[PDB]
């Protein structure tokens, strides 16, 4: 399957993708103000994620850091990245199907669109103003949005027991993005589509 990445944000982002013990393709790229990367994900790949990383600093050698989805200071992600980061989260060819979702559970940095390029479902956003009316106790430093498991480190947060409930923090994103997961057990978002659909992740969808 194709991913084309843009970044139609009017700041550089470091995409990566990964599927949390691999990179994706080449794992992570630096991505100017309207930059496209076209990346390849083998057929059955499950748990398959796409992000953007702010304000990184990588030398000769692809290694550095951001101030938000950092993998282990990689230019190419093989691992997932620190919060807070808008997911896309992708699983191909499951009997058949594709299933495609954006998730705020680990938080937002940057808004996205995920859509299919091919046919027969259709796209999900988050690009909402997430930072600018991100809850004074969720907010990253570094920029961006913190999820309250990341931040508090209760069960409740972070579902540990695999009961909960939403919250006024998971409300928040939930308000903001009502397509994106909010927390763990939030009724899901995912999209059906097709097996061996090709995708389209957009960075900054609307501004």
């Amino acid at each position: 399957a194709t991913f084309e990445i843009v970044n139609r944000c009017s700041y550089t982002v470091w995409a990566a993708a990964s599927k949390g013990d691999a990179a994706l393709d080449a794992g992570g790229r630096q991505l100017n103000s309207g930059e496209s990367w076209t990346i390849n994900v083998e057929p059955g790949t499950n748990g398959g994620k796409i992000w953007a990383r702010t304000d990184c600093y990588f030398d000769d050698s692809g290694s550095g850091i951001c101030k938000t989805g950092d993998c282990g200071g990689l230019l190419r992600c093989k691992r997932f990245g620190r919060p807070p980061t808008t997911l896309a989260e992708f699983s191909l060819n499951q009997y058949g199907k594709d299933y495609i979702d954006i998730s705020n559970i680990k938080g937002f940095n940057v808004p996205m669109n995920f859509s299919p390029t091919t046919r027969g479902c259709r796209g999900v956003r988050c690009a909402a103003d997430i930072v600018g009316q991100c809850p004074a106790k969720l907010k990253a430093p570094g920029g961006g949005c913190n999820d309250a498991c990341t931040v508090f480190q209760t069960s409740e947060y972070c579902c540990t027991t695999g009961k909960c409930g939403p919250t006024e923090y998971s409300r928040f994103f939930k308000r903001l993005c009502p397509d994106a997961f909010s927390y763990v057990l939030d009724k899901p978002t995912t999209v059906t589509c097709p097996g061996s659909s090709n995708y389209r992740v957009t960075f900054c969808p609307t501004a």
